[PDB]
């Protein structure tokens, strides 16, 4: 069976199947805080998802790309699971004749502004809370909850994505994914069930399922050279075990030891006996006949070994009926076939005698003769591949698009020898009087040589030769159809591909047996006895690989247009860095997958860019999730790094308190925030270059202090920073206030003057609070000598914001869906696992 | 009033058999046509295809058989008065196949 | 029902879905049901539901009344909702219609 | 010195059938210290060329 | 191409699969020839090309 390392990582690929990133809630997670200041009438409204994002991650630094990448993808899975939660359950009250929700599940906290309150503002607080309304909505005609509260938009854009897929499930996809999966069972000889869809409370109940079921199979094909993967995990997942049986020993008795005094070659290899060598190579040439063209057999001749003639013109004769490698596909190479040939121009003039006159042909060719009272013309046995002379499928139908099959990229039914796929077969009967071409023409040329016993044989086991393809036949044409079998114009190449002698194809793998195998082949049958036991799960299994698939290309679809936005800080990357940055942020159970593949040969990475621009994808919600998150986290404002820093001296305020209580009513603050940058007349860009310089001349402090004494600005370097929020009700520190956005150090060592200068990678933004004392001087705060002041920053988004009474509520503009208490909610995605396989009968 | 279903569970181990006559004895024993039902879609299928699987898999000497255009069960022509056995499929609106 | 399980339309009354076994199809072709005596309760069916159908109309029409004041009276219903009667009249109700 | 991957001479297919290698005799060999000198010879003679 | 036409096969595909691994140390020894080797002590193009 399979090597344990395959079926331990498609045991790990089944539990990466069965875990869950939806999250089904009472109340939606809390955007937005108030604090409350000495102010009675305004507070500070802050968001808190930008300080959340604010806190995550390491500082971005241009030497070290890689970590970058890693970041990025850090934020966005951040961003990605942040919303993934279904409303469910949502608590209410009930007044004026009408169902009102509560101040918790409007996603606003400002529970701690309401003692400081007044009268009005607690009768206007009350009105705007009578005022929220619930519409009793509609939804595939399934009765839904509507009501309006507040959220952050790349939140909001998730959530709404989400309400999307659910209601598209909702909708069509399962009785289609029902019907489709139906089909397979109808086809497959499997039985499903749909006993969880089928109870009293049907009716009225949600249903969730993490995966879509129909497969596109380009999805899983556009894997660059990873046919040989397919094949391998192919046979892994589909492939059954049975056994090996004998026919009756009377047969082989009778026909070949009718004489006792004479034998011939026949009957000494009819007495022979086998070894675990033979065994396999059987093993070996039955897994070459369940997958034809991909797997074919070549010859091994062992140095320590030695051949005998009756077992090499025994081979040949035989190797003629058990093989079809010509037509429209093949099995054999052509060293095969002029073997055969070999040994069967030898099997052909053992015996030659008078009463058998043969004319020889003119040509060197072996095999070019007249035998026969017929006089029959023997030259049409060469084995050309145009013609498939030689072999079993010679003038016979194989291929064949019957009806729409389930798997649209495979359509075959092979018929070998003319028998379908369709008739059950009853092995102890079947078969007795069935034919065609090639195995009548064989038993005349053979009645045609005078061989009598070989004739006799060959016409006592023709059913037995027949059921064996039968089983064949089955084995193949219903249990081997899947999203892994060859695709059709890929298939359609293998004759060229082996005819022409070039390899811009896949090159199908080769095996190797022996001569005396292929005798010790014949006189056995295959019963599938016990099939596969990971049969139920393949469907599963193709719905997350594609998953996984889909979402390593999205991510090298976007993430390779990185350099493009920002040129200044990955100067020295490459597209191996990102790539190593997926590969670390990915389940192991892929990165296996193509290792099977990609250790045999080797990829670049125009392969993948030619991989991320085909645009198979397979739909699943955790793809409609990330491409709506990385369609949100385009503004990299949003992704806490900027460049808009500038070192420029201001003097805090110091205010006049001439009015204690009119001052405490209105809410003042300080932030070094710039509401625009400022004229570009002042300010200078400076890089590592010019600083380097002006060190260099001895003359870089004055430098910055005459430019500082004419109140300018200055962008120190193009590098982007990571942001930091803090708020304080006292003064900061003087390490934060007073601070340098870069660094100078000098030294003397060994006669020479040494110089380093850097440009800071870390700012932050803060805020400040005034709180004041009623028994207070007018001028407590008045100093002889303002304070400096050198951090400024720019952000276009306004993070915090002063708010007065009313304007609280304005926030109120999310549109948001809710499911009534008295529904509940099931998934059935594991659901899809189970079911029963029919063993067909047997004897 | 009453709908039915049939169970799989991989506990059970039985003769093949029992489908191929089950799908028999299910369209004699049944009614799923006319002004009512009885059956749902997916065990009507699962009968089809079990009376399909016992018409075609037999033990004395092999009759004739002549396959129809689409790959829907009971798509055939057989024996020497070539009955058909397309009539036998079941659909709702019609009944075809049933007691009624 | 028979057009609306066909359409798939949204039916107030749900056919129960069972489930049975494969090989019990046989089986139930294989018996038959006689009766050799009738229920005695019976004789005593009828009179039964029309106590059942009495009770009900006693609360449909107290029903009715606690309707009248949601629109007779906002202010002492400020909180009103239809479950509030409805659990005041099924609390001082008898248990076996309840039950039933 | 690097030796390259075990899995391009051979690939498996099921527990027991696997290909072999076209110089699977020539493949299981390990040299000596004349041999060792002798393979630091041909990289040298390599990397200097002329 | 030649061994193709010499019927062999199997080698064939054995050294078409080993073909990246022969071309990258070849490049790694380019690598090594173009830059760590550049001193005055190296060859001087006239008597390489004598």
């Amino acid at each position: 069976f399979t090597v344990p390392d395959v079926q331990k990582i498609l045991d790990d690929i089944k539990a990466l199947a069965a875990e869950q990133v939806y999250k089904i809630v009472k109340v939606p997670s809390i955007s937005f805080r108030h604090i409350v200041m000495q102010s009675r009438d305004r507070v500070l409204r802050v968001d808190t998802y930008y300080e959340e994002m604010s806190q995550v991650g390491d500082v971005i630094t241009e030497d070290e790309p890689e970590k970058f990448y890693s970041t990025i993808i850090k934020k966005v899975r951040f961003i990605r699971g942040k919303g993934s939660f279904i409303l469910h359950d949502i608590p209410t009250r009930d007044h004026r004749g009408m169902e009102v929700a509560e101040p918790e599940v409007l996603g606003v906290e400002f529970k701690n502004v309401l003692p400081v309150l007044t009268a009005e503002h607690r009768a206007m607080i009350q009105n705007a809370l009578d005022g929220s309304i619930i519409e009793n909505g509609n939804v595939a005609t399934r009765d839904v909850d509507v009501f309006i509260g507040a959220c952050s938009e790349p939140v909001y854009r998730i959530y709404n994505r989400l309400q999307g897929y659910i209601e598209a499930v909702q909708l069509q996809e399962l009785r289609n994914s029902i019907g489709w999966l139906e089909r397979l069972g109808h086809r497959k000889r499997i039985t499903y069930s749909q006993e969880v869809l089928t109870d009293f409370r049907r009716q009225d109940t949600i249903w969730v399922l993490a995966l879509q079921l129909p497969v596109n199979p380009q999805v899983v094909w556009d894997v660059p050279r990873s046919s040989i993967a397919n094949l391998i995990m192919n046979i892994a997942t589909c492939l059954p075990t049975g056994e090996y049986i004998a026919p009756n020993p009377r047969i082989s008795s009778i026909t070949l030891t009718q004489r006792i005094t004479t034998t011939g070659p026949f009957a000494i290899l009819t007495g022979s006996t086998p070894t675990a060598q033979q065994l396999n190579d059987v093993r070996k040439i039955y897994l070459a006949l369940m997958f034809p063209g991909q797997i074919i057999l070549d010859l091994k001749i062992d140095p320590g070994e030695r051949m005998d003639p009756a077992v090499r013109m025994v081979a040949g004769v035989v190797g003629h009926l058990l093989f079809t490698a010509g037509g429209r596909f093949t099995n054999l190479t052509q060293n095969m076939a002029r073997q055969l040939d070999i040994a069967l121009n030898d099997y052909l003039l053992y015996m030659y005698n008078t009463r058998v006159q043969v004319n020889y042909g003119p040509t060197g060719e072996p095999l070019d003769f007249q035998i026969g009272r017929n006089q029959y013309d023997c030259n049409v046995f060469r084995a050309d591949f145009a013609t498939g002379t030689g072999y079993n499928g010679w003038a016979t139908i194989d291929v064949e698009y019957r009806e729409p099959a389930p798997y649209v990229h495979a359509q075959r039914y092979i018929r070998y020898c003319g028998i379908d796929s369709r008739e059950l077969i009853n092995p102890t009967t079947y078969g007795i009087g069935m034919t065609y071409h090639c195995y009548n023409e064989m038993l005349r040329m053979l009645v045609a040589a005078g061989k009598d016993s070989e004739a006799a044989y060959f016409r006592s086991m023709l059913p037995f030769h027949m059921v064996r393809f039968a089983r064949i036949n089955q084995i193949i044409n219903e249990d081997l159809h899947s999203v892994f079998s060859l695709p059709d114009d890929m298939f359609n190449a293998l004759l060229p591909d082996l005819i022409a002698g070039a390899h811009q194809n896949a090159d199908p793998v080769v095996l190797d047996v022996s001569w005396i195998s292929l005798w010790f082949a014949f006189n056995r049958s295959f019963e599938p006895t016990h099939r596969n036991e990971m049969l139920e799960v393949a469907p599963l299994i193709e719905s997350v690989y594609a998953s996984e698939l889909s979402v390593m290309k999205v991510d090298m679809r976007h993430l390779s247009l990185m350099q493009r936005r920002f040129p200044d800080v990955l100067i020295q990357a490459r597209p191996s860095h990102f790539w190593k940055a997926v590969l670390n942020d990915s389940p192991e159970a892929v990165k296996a997958v193509m290792n099977l593949s990609h250790s045999h040969n080797f990829i670049n990475i125009r392969d993948m860019m030619r991989w991320v621009m085909l645009p198979s994808l397979q739909p699943s919600l955790k793809l409609a999730l990330e491409e709506e998150a990385w369609a949100a986290a385009n503004d990299f404002e949003d992704l806490m790094l900027t460049d808009q820093v500038y070192m420029h001296r201001d003097m805090l305020p110091e205010p006049r308190l001439d009015d204690i209580e009119r001052f405490r009513q209105e809410g003042f603050y300080y932030t070094n925030m710039l509401e625009a940058p400022p004229e570009i007349d002042r300010v200078v860009q400076y890089t590592y270059e010019i600083a380097r310089l002006q060190a260099n001349m001895g003359q870089f402090r004055a430098a910055l202090r005459r430019i500082m004494d004419d109140d300018d600005w200055v962008r120190f370097g193009g590098v982007l920073r990571t942001v930091r929020v803090k708020f304080y009700d006292a003064r900061p520190p003087d390490d934060v206030l007073q601070g340098l956005p870069f660094s100078y150090d000098t030294n003397e060592r060994g006669g020479l003057a040494y110089a380093t200068i850097k440009y800071a990678t870390e700012t932050t933004i803060f805020y400040l609070i005034y709180n004041v004392e009623f028994s207070n001087t007018p001028d407590s705060l008045v100093l002889i000598n303002p304070t400096y002041t050198m951090t400024k920053v720019f952000i276009n988004k306004r993070i915090v914001e002063r708010v007065r009474v009313g304007q609280i509520l304005a926030v109120l503009n999310r549109r948001f869906v809710a499911y009534k208490g008295k529904m509940r909610i099931m998934d059935i995605t594991q659901s899809l696992k189970m079911g029963t396989k029919l063993a067909a009968p047997t004897v």
